[PDB]
């Protein structure tokens, strides 16, 4: 759980950083057209915090995954030069900054 330790900080981080107002919770698809077709496996920050809460997650390499596929997605349904785009690139950058930081 010492892989997990990490986990929270880094969590609790990209929870209050300033671009991450897209991620906080999930898409809503009945408000964001073309997004239930585009995005097969969404990801947002509070269904990580539910499961880190719940510990659902093994090692911290499935916390990784669920973190990049927030941003794998980001880049796949929104453009660079949108709003949400360039605050999904704000925050993958900083989480990839922040986790080469423990590892
Ligand atoms: C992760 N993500 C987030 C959004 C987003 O949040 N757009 C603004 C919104 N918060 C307020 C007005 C419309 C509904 C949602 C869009 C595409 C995406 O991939």
């Amino acid at each position: 759980h010492s892989d997990l330790t990490f986990c929270e900080i880094i969590l609790m981080e990209m929870e209050s950083h300033d671009a991450a107002w897209p991620f906080l919770e999930p898409v809503n698809p009945r408000l964001v057209s073309g997004y239930r077709r585009i995005i097969k496996n969404p990801m947002d920050f509070s269904t990580m915090r539910e499961r880190l809460l719940r510990g659902g997650y093994t090692s911290s390499e499935e916390f990784a995954a669920d973190a990049l596929l927030v941003f794998d997605n980001c880049q796949t349904f929104n453009e660079d030069d949108s709003e949400v785009g360039k605050a999904g690139h704000i925050m993958r950058r900083f989480f990839e900054s922040r986790w080469e930081e423990f590892y």
